[PDB]
């Protein structure tokens, strides 16, 4: 029941590309960085964060071509109250200031689930 | 260690309206269940596509959908690959789904 009302949860999910000139060395600590300053954050439920380690190409459908995507963020927040501490919160800008070090371009997806 | 996952961007067909493809994303989760090999699928729709990045927007263009799969070991995964019931759930899939991106990932934490 925990697991089944986090699902439904107000989640972003977010494609990260590394800063061209970032090695994937430093890339992949800047991630763990990212996550260890999540811990704590005002209004966020759970952050997770993830490198893309494979992209098959041999697809049965269609395959679409996104370019290179170098690691997958999410965010779950509770409520709307809870976003609102977020967006509001002094030690998310901070977190958000360590996001322009290591992401060099950001696409957000708001999720909305279906059952 | 870690269960396997897999992320997928989907698109609709060019055939198919917004509604028609959200009722089949929920056809294709309810096919999913009890699905061999398969530890959990969720599909979600994209619902809104902020701008207001503060570090570079990325373009990838209209994502209609967000699919993943868990698998709890590389054992299951092949029980999965080699399953009839997963190769009709993804003739179903050819019907609902226009373009597909899949991300293999890798945990940090
Ligand atoms: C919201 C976020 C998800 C993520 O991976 O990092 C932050 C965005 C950011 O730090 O700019
Ligand atoms: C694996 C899958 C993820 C998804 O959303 O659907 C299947 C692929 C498929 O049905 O072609």
């Amino acid at each position: 029941q925990f697991e089944k009302i986090e699902g439904r949860m107000i989640r972003i999910l977010y494609l990260l590309v590394k800063p061209e000139s970032m090695s994937h060395e430093q890339f992949r600590k800047e991630c763990v960085v990212h996550f260890q300053m999540s811990a704590g954050m005002p209004g966020l439920h759970k952050y997770e964060v993830r490198l893309v380690a494979g992209n098959p190409t041999d697809t049965h459908v269609p395959y679409l071509d996104v370019g290179r995507i170098d690691a997958i963020g999410e965010c779950w927040f509770a409520s709307e109250e809870q976003y609102q501490v977020y967006m509001e919160s002094d030690i998310r800008k901070a977190w958000f200031e360590h996001g322009k070090y290591f992401i060099g371009q950001l696409k957000p997806f708001v999720t909305e689930e279906l059952v």
